[PDB]
């Protein structure tokens, strides 16, 4: 160590290394691995910042203080400069141009030193293999699975030496008790005080939204980003506040992720209380009703369902034209959090009894594998979503079971090689067989008596071993005529966006509303020509003296 | 120590640097990153010129002035020097020594020297890395977006210790409002009077038209080019342009876009009023059916004409190959001058599964390096929901999420349906007719198997004429016009016959072919049996060239 002495262990017996705690449960493997006969070098793998320096940065901070194993006592764990002294000419060559000055003496040391990372899939490595390759080279590696799977392919100049240890983050309890004995490091130099259900928010909240940093990664940052907020707080040029709360951090969490407070500081019971006033802020209504299946969702937190199964198994059946479209976005934008969450697939392409492997997917060698399905696929793209099965009945007379594995077993494999799971799913069918008859009365104090004729006549497509694995036949509250009034509106919100640029008043008394009560609620054919009772009247003549 | 550096805060107790307004929750990000333990250096990431350097010229004038918090107090922020590195080399590899001794000395400081390093995407700079946690050095940032990924994003080594503070494209009115208070130096300089709108129709009419550069760059290179147009007249030897004018930022912004002067002086009801008597040199008639095809863009771009529906699929009649496909052809005239928009489908009789997975590697060669264009589709008349399931979004919502994922900004783009359903059952004859046969097959013609509610859903109900009987070698009058004034000199001019113009301008018609007869019943005239008497030796002037009585082939005698 004739030119630099850089010393991994003089920083732990400093302490300029940080205080490291947990992660033994994966340094009885780095050692195992390392304190061995051959495959002495470790290399830990992972997703970066899952916790490299809480295993190899902390184990000179475990040599000191002896409770490493007997074989590793007095070795030193070292590094290089490397990072500063790889190079020293002008131009291109360096990179691994003054290793061999900085190598010779690590032959010497007679099996006492370690080398540090020093971010091994940089060190490529024109003379590390060469170094290498006898084995008295001792080091420690770390590098993620991107630069671990991708970086070599079959070198027995490094495999020879290498031990597959695969880091994984760890869960939600464990990096809340990380921060215990990490908040002893920002109590000195941010200043301030740190409570025991402040760092609870920088784990358990930021686990189901926040995820382009592991565990014990975005519960420390979104730590200490409070504690780098507090004397942005206290000394903006009374308001001393040092110490930090779980608001502090709901606070930064809230302006990362991308969503507000509004939907993030709550308990899911306490969101629960407006769930059905978020429901019926687009939901046309019957509250007095329609609650059931409000409470089956409700009912899939406890977890009294089966585990072998998705979180709900369902029939939608009804009208057209009342909440086909309307209801099942609904149910994605509260638990599921999104607006495309949407598998609308329209099973009228069971016209052959070969589509079956075109929702699902083709055979190995058979045309249709390249792309994969149309059921499984989507789900492969979205594991977290409802899934919507729109008109199930015409699937071939002859030909079923493309839904029954998906609710006895709960799984569902494609023709691709990966077992695609539905366990976080929900299916909603909208097999329209026999209640397509709106035109009836049926609806002024029961609406299930809609229903009562399709159970004796939709059964001749359907099977008696389906209808047992969906729990709640969910009828479609009708859409009445004064309930247009409502949820009309929202489509003219693009003339909402012109009529306040031009500053001019076209704000109706009785004049608009009496066509918009011409969309839905139809005895013959539907609303895809009631939707021409507007355009034919009102955008023709009135508006088109507004671009002149 | 005393000279090898230069101090930007030794600027700043002075005051030379540059203030900060409307960005002071991005520099409230810088020391919201540098009070921090662990990882503890900012980087200012913005787009090609936003001010990535003046967010530590701001932060520069808080120091001294006491704005930052109480624990930057003394710490004095330095810039990365370039010019005490290189300067004056003796020999081989003088890079790493005269950075050394400028790096390890501020090891004592303890956090005093904070540096800042402007182009971080260059520094090489492979001497700084194995001592951010040393407190020997303290770096601040300035990248630009795909600058960083290549840098500190691909490696795990300084992805920990560099925060990204993401500065954006301010907003037109904070533009000005940062130069309403630093006018001094703006109105002696430039060699421009004082004016408040100077400023105003460079930013307001910029950040749409040429959206491709960046307003924060632009707001110096609209300032300093849009008043180099007018340094012509400045100091050569009111009267003259002497105050800067916004028309001659207007005109000078149709020399960079190309979007020429002819839509910068008209009107607004104009404006979207000369797309409508376009297309109708080139390709004749069609004096309502460019009238009302436009008008979607007064009832979708504005917005009227209730938006949750397809644009349509009803009729448009055509003969085949000249005024059936080629409207799209000469559409180099509109608004962005877009010849590679060619997305154009025949989807007549798709009846199997199995003709999808072609249009889902070329999507990131065409489109991207210029987003801001005209993106076609017509004949979409026929088709099942095994290929309409794509295509039932499309219809609105702008944005492609099949395989696109992305912002595909389709509400500046176009997002065009038509269907040109003009092949049988109905026909031209040549070109010449009424207009008596507008609309009168509904089920007959596009919707002889589909569904009428694929049929109401259009707004443009519009057609030009099955036109007819005289006239196809004059739409198509390229082989007969330009190819017969092809020897325009020499003294030459070659006179067609009324055998080829009126005689047989309507007999052979085929309801099939059109363009090909037209270069097979007047196939035996053009070059050589032109040639009979005309080339090779009989060259010579003072004759007039013309065809006779003759029977469909005529030897051209002269
Ligand atoms: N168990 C732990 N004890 C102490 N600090 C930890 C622990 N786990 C993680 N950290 C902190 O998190 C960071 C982990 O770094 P690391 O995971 O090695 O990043 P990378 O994988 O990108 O090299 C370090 O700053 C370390 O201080
Ligand atoms: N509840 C609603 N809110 C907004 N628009 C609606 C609603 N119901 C129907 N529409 C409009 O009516 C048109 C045709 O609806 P349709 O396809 O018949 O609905 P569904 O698929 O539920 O039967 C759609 O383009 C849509 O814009
Ligand atoms: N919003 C703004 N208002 C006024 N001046 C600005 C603004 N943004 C940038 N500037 C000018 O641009 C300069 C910043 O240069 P910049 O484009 O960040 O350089 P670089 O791209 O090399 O980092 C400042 O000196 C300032 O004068």
């Amino acid at each position: 160590l004739k030119k630099y002495t850089i010393d991994l262990t003089e920083r732990a017996e400093q302490g300029k290394l940080d205080p490291v705690i947990g992660r033994d449960e994966e340094i009885r493997r780095t050692i195992q691995v390392l304190q061995r006969r051959t495959k002495n070098n470790p290399v830990l793998i992972g997703e970066p910042g899952v916790g490299k320096t809480a295993i190899v940065e902390g184990l000179a901070q475990r040599i000191i203080n002896g409770e490493v194993p007997e074989g590793l006592k007095g070795r030193r764990v070292l590094a290089l400069d490397m990072g500063a002294l790889v190079a020293g000419a002008k131009y291109r060559g360096e990179f691994e141009e003054r290793l061999k000055g900085v190598l010779n003496d690590l032959a010497k040391q007679e099996g006492n030193v370690i080398l540090f990372i020093d971010e091994l899939h940089t060190m490529a490595g024109n003379m590390l293999k060469p170094a290498l390759a006898r084995g008295e080279l001792h080091c420690v590696g770390a590098t993620t699975l991107d630069e671990y799977r991708q970086y070599i392919e079959k070198d027995a100049a490094l495999e020879r030496r290498f031990q597959k240890v695969f880091v994984a983050e760890p869960s939600v309890e464990d990096t809340i008790a990380i921060l215990r004995g990490l908040k002893e490091r920002y109590e000195l130099h941010h200043h301030v005080q740190i409570t025991d259900p402040a760092i609870v928010a920088a784990a358990t909240l930021s686990h189901r939204y926040i995820a382009d940093r592991q565990l014990p990664d975005k519960a420390i940052d979104l730590i200490d980003e409070a504690a780098s907020s507090i004397r942005m707080q206290i000394d903006s040029k009374r308001l001393l506040r040092n110490k930090v709360t779980d608001a502090e951090i709901a606070e930064v969490l809230a302006r990362w992720t991308g969503i507000p407070v509004s939907r993030m500081m709550e308990s899911e019971r306490e969101k629960l209380l407006r769930m059905e006033q978020e429901l019926h802020h687009r939901v046309i209504g019957q509250n007095e009703a329609v609650d059931a299946v409000s409470n089956a969702i409700r009912r899939s937190r406890a977890g009294l369902a089966d585990p072998n199964r998705p979180i709900g198994s369902f029939l939608f059946l009804g009208p057209t034209g009342v909440g086909k479209t309307e209801l099942c976005k609904a149910l994605a934008n509260f638990m599921f959090d999104s607006d495309e969450a949407m598998v609308r697939i329209d099973m009228s392409e069971f016209m052959e009894k070969h589509s079956v492997s075109r929702l699902v997917g083709a055979p190995p060698g058979y045309v249709g594998y390249e792309e994969g399905g149309y059921l499984t696929e989507a789900v492969r793209r979205r594991p977290y979503s409802v899934i919507l099965l729109d008109e199930v009945e015409k699937a071939h007379p002859d030909v079923f079971n493309i839904l029954l594995q998906v609710l006895d077993d709960g799984r569902l494999t494609d023709g691709q090689g990966r077992t695609v799971d539905f366990r976080n799913t929900v299916v909603i069918m909208t097999s329209n067989l026999g209640s397509d008859l709106i035109q009836e009365r049926f609806g002024e104090l029961d609406y299930a008596h809609m229903k009562e004729l399709v159970l004796g006549v939709v059964s001749h497509n359907f099977r008696p071993e389906f209808i047992n694995r969906i729990d709640e036949v969910v009828v479609f509250h009708p859409l009445g005529e004064q309930h247009i009034a409502s949820i009309a509106q929202i489509q003219l919100k693009r003339l909402y966006k012109r009529l306040e640029e031009r500053g001019y008043e076209i704000h109706i008394s009785d004049e608009a509303l009496k066509l918009l009560s011409e969309n839905g609620y139809d005895p013959v054919y539907g609303a895809r020509p009631l939707k021409r009772a507007i355009q034919q009247q009102i955008e023709n003549p009135l508006a088109q003296q507004i671009l002149s």
